């Protein structure tokens, strides 16, 4: 009851910044997450024994793939922590509870392949869930773990608070399908510029939480350049394995996925910063001004990718 999780001084300070890197010591990641739930949510949000049990079952259900792994889950939860701490009074008690859990769970049991590859392989999951295939699977894995004996971290919420939090989590996880992001951001753009955006409108809140999920999920592009560049290697290690598997099915992969098109990586990063990341953090910053450091970090990494193309590294 009287037990604070605490971190060493450098972590205690740096964890509050958007660009924080959770580091290479795997055994400290659960303690980093609990630290963030206690400061974001309070030391009473969850029964500590249940939370610990939930975190370790979540970890066990992430696979040892190069990018979509336990380290990504915790990185995406830290970015959400940073957003929640810098916009304290905009979010309900249930959103603060739900969203950090959503982020920890958002890629549960990912195999390292896109929804596209599951559909071309004819994976069973592609018949169960015709769109947002992996994302419906991640939410399903989340509900499975919540129903393990001793794992229901939400057990002491009213019947209707429980339903609301699982609905926050479902939408937050579905919104990490980047196919859904483009139209969601366009609507958020229009609603903010015509001045119709209304955080009391539940469907507006939904849209804004969806963008927050895209922003946290992409947060590798908002780090110190060395973190950004090394993370890009893990990302392409998956994409090129997917390309290899497309070729085994007798299909030319898109260029993104073709390891023969390594030379073009810098230009593909430019595409990605301009089509996805920059517009994401731009709209996020207009809606939630204290998230500007994500936009600023993204723009700095774009200009690092421009330097790579100009031979200056
Ligand atoms: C940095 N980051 N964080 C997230 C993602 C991302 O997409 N998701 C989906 C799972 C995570 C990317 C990311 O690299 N995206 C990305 C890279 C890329 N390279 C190319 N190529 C290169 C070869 O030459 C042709 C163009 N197209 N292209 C399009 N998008
Ligand atoms: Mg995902
Ligand atoms: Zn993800």
């Amino acid at each position: 009851g009287l037990m604070q999780f605490t971190l060493p001084v450098r972590l205690c300070k740096e964890i509050e910044l958007f660009h924080f890197d959770i580091g290479p010591f795997e055994n400290m990641w659960p303690g980093i997450f609990v630290y963030m739930v206690h400061r974001s949510c309070g030391t009473s949000c969850f029964e500590l024994e249940k939370l610990c049990r939930f975190i370790m079952s979540v970890k066990k259900n992430y696979r040892r793939v190069p990018y979509h792994n336990w380290k990504h889950a915790v990185t995406v939860a830290h970015c959400m922590y940073a957003i929640l701490q810098n916009n304290h009074t905009l979010f309900t008690d249930l959103e603060r509870k739900g969203l950090l859990i959503a982020c920890l769970c958002h890629d549960l049991d990912h195999r390292g392949f896109s929804n596209s590859y599951l559909q071309k392989f004819d994976h069973p999951l592609a018949a169960l869930y015709s769109t947002s295939t992996m994302e419906q699977h991640h939410f399903s894995q989340t509900v499975s773990i919540l129903q393990l004996e001793g794992h229901n971290i939400f057990s002491t919420l009213s019947s209707s608070e429980y339903e609301q939090v699982l609905e926050i989590i479902r939408k937050a996880i579905i919104a990490t399908d980047l196919a859904l992001y483009f139209g969601n951001r366009k609507q958020l753009e229009e609603m903010y510029q015509t001045g119709s955006l209304n955080l009391n409108n539940q469907s507006h809140r939904d849209r804004v939480i969806g963008l927050m999920m895209t922003a946290c999920d992409l947060c590798s592009v908002t780090k110190l350049w060395p973190v950004t560049k090394l993370t890009a290697n893990d990302i392409y290690a998956e994409f090129w394995a997917e390309g290899d598997e497309m070729k085994k099915l007798g299909i030319q992969p898109i260029p993104m996925m073709d390891r023969d098109k390594k030379d073009e990586v810098p230009q593909g990063q430019l595409g990605f910063y301009n089509a996805v990341a920059i517009p994401c953090y731009t709209t996020l910053t207009q809606i939630l001004p204290p998230t500007e450091p994500l936009l600023k970090a993204c723009r700095d990494n774009l200009s690092q990718w421009e330097k790579v193309i100009r031979g200056e590294e």
